[PDB]
């Protein structure tokens, strides 16, 4: 539910695979990302499957 550090590094590794995955959601034309919602509060493999980079191939 909670998953910070290592723990968070972890799963954003397993669920985002290949594709890799960043921390901050980018904005635009007072920051905040992955830490906020999955660290700070518990948050969801859905949520979490947010901050995988765009696949591409």
């Amino acid at each position: 539910e909670t998953l910070c550090g290592a723990e968070l590094v972890d799963a954003l590794q397993f669920v985002c695979g290949d594709r890799g995955f960043y921390f901050n959601k980018p904005t635009g034309y007072p920051q905040t990302g992955i830490v906020d919602e999955c660290c700070f509060r518990s948050c969801d493999l859905r949520r979490l499957e947010m901050y995988c980079a765009p696949l591409k191939p």
